[PDB]
């Protein structure tokens, strides 16, 4: 019993974090085999940030301009290249702690664990979602650039996020590990803003199923709804449209609880229209939307990793 | 910017988790140097659970009755002893991954990270508090016994919790790593219940300071209050009394924000008396009480570990 925002165990990623220093800029890098990945704006200076041309900036650098530390060990750079917004520093030593890994670009609505790091040393781990507007509501301070987000499937670390920047509203923007930004953001110090966000409907429904699995059941009703009529109510409350694919995803949770997906939609409809009226669900007074259907099944069933 | 429930990086603890099997019972153990710690009810059978005498139960066991697996490696037990409610299995091999560590018994109100494990394999990490009633609101399924809770100070893992049992309300009870239960609970299948809980006042105040550090400031007011008059309002709303020691702890956060502790108490008073009125603090519609003053400073300042 119980339901928590649960991050994946972070050990496999901790063994990959390093410090990358170029000029007066220090940030985190990700050491996998003999390559260190890090945000390319590590080559920027304090006045290069407004409108940098990273191709000129990089063609003016030597390998010895990059100081990479893995713990108290000084890694030598033997090659460098830029891929989109990430820099790849080839080093003379392969990380012996390299886990089985993949680089994956996630869809909005998907969740991942963030290992927050400063100076190549991990600070904390927490769970996030890719918001529909391609920001993440992270917890990041100066020096956290290059911290990564990730998922784990048994033994394989799927890296999906590298941190680059904070936006004026306090939310965060970054890239996949191939350096492609999530959303329209660019690694320039120019006016950018998040875009209006929406609530991840399919995830709210998953969390309601989590609540039922765990014994909260006060929000259910006898009603049902059509997918169409549900989506007309969702638009009103700034919720993402629910697709048939979302319905299908929610199948296992529906089968385990005996609550048809569309019946749980009718319950969400009533929750949207009436509020929660001083009651809580899974210890929240808000409708929670950073658990995927997979997250719920994982935590309510006990899946491990190795 | 941003504020998350942040767990400590879990790698140092992951390298210590093992599987302990005795009879038909499998649970998790903690392998530090050449000793494996685990709940003593691993020696209980399905009918021994109602009122076991662990001293007879243990005096009937041999070392070879204990199957310890560290990954795909089979550790040999060469000695066993009981200390309070934990069993200590001495094994012929010292864990080469043993971190610097301590065993500490925490006070209620203190927080810690839980590495949830099944069959010696970590499943997830999350942050908890010791509730005033000495339960924890965890997320635990069958097989999670022996999962530990912990804090980290730079390089040292302070282990503070080992999981033993779930109580009828879905909350959890366990011991320190020397096997002393937190609270009045006993490792018997007899009627036990949590005891009425209270909100951890000093932590709510810390979290309000977190909100100010992060730019939420709508809940402040010009008022102040005496410690006495605050504590009369806290009793009413089932909050823990605030002591001068709590006030002193909140000093750094007070100094960094320029908001006197008692001024923030006046704000909490107004929040208790008027509710939040459809507004949120740090993305919560509830007054959050599982962040200590130390947690806030750590996350709002960027402390790492190594
Ligand atoms: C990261 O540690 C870092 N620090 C760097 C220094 C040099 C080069 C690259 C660096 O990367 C931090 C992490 C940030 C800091 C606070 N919280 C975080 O997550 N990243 C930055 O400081 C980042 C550096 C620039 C990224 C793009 C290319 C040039 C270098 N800056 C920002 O994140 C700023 N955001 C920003 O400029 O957004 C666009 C914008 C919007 C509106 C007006 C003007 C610009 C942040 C730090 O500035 C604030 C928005 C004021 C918070
Ligand atoms: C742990 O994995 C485990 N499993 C064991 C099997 C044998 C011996 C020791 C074991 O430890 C689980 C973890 C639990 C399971 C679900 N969520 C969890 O956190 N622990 C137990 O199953 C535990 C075993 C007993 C502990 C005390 C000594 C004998 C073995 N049992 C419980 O946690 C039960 N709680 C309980 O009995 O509380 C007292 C009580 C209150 C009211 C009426 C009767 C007894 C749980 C599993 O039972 C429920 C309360 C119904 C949930």
């Amino acid at each position: 019993s119980g339901f928590r925002k649960m991050a994946f165990p972070s050990g496999k990623v901790e063994g990959c974090m390093v410090q990358v220093t170029c000029g007066t800029t220090t940030l985190n890098g990700l050491w996998l085999d003999d390559v260190v990945y890090c945000p390319r704006h590590v080559i920027c200076t304090s006045e290069d940030m407004l409108n940098p041309n990273y191709e000129d900036l990089l063609i003016r650098k030597s390998n010895h301009n990059f100081l990479v530390q893995a713990g108290n060990v000084q890694l030598r750079v033997i090659g460098h290249s830029m891929q989109n917004c990430v820099l790849k520093l080839k080093v003379d030593t392969a990380n012996p702690k390299t886990p089985k890994y993949k680089f994956v670009r996630i869809q909005p609505g998907q969740t991942f664990s963030v290992l927050a790091c400063y100076n190549g040393s991990p600070s904390g781990v927490y769970q996030c979602a890719m918001r529909p507007n391609f920001t993440i509501k992270g917890s990041f301070l100066n020096g956290s650039c290059g911290s990564v987000g990730f998922n784990i499937d048994y033994d394989c670390v799927s890296f999906c996020y590298m941190h680059h920047m904070e936006l004026p509203t306090g939310v965060h923007a970054g890239t996949d590990l191939e350096g492609n930004f999530y959303g329209p953001f660019v690694d320039r110090q120019t006016a950018q803003a998040a875009g209006t966000d929406t609530t991840i409907t399919v995830n709210v429904l998953a969390w309601l199923y989590a609540a039922v699995i765990n014994g909260d059941r006060w929000f259910l009703n006898r009603f049902t709804t059509t997918l169409n009529d549900f989506n007309l109510v969702a638009m009103k409350y700034n919720y993402e449209p629910l697709t048939q694919d979302h319905v299908d995803i929610l199948g296992p949770l529906s089968a385990q609880t005996g609550i048809a997906v569309l019946d749980m939609c009718a319950s969400l409809k009533e929750l949207l229209q009436n509020g929660m009226n001083g009651r809580t669900i899974l210890g929240s007074a808000l409708l929670e939307d950073e658990f995927t259907p997979f997250d719920v099944v994982r935590q309510c069933s006990g899946v491990t990793f190795q």
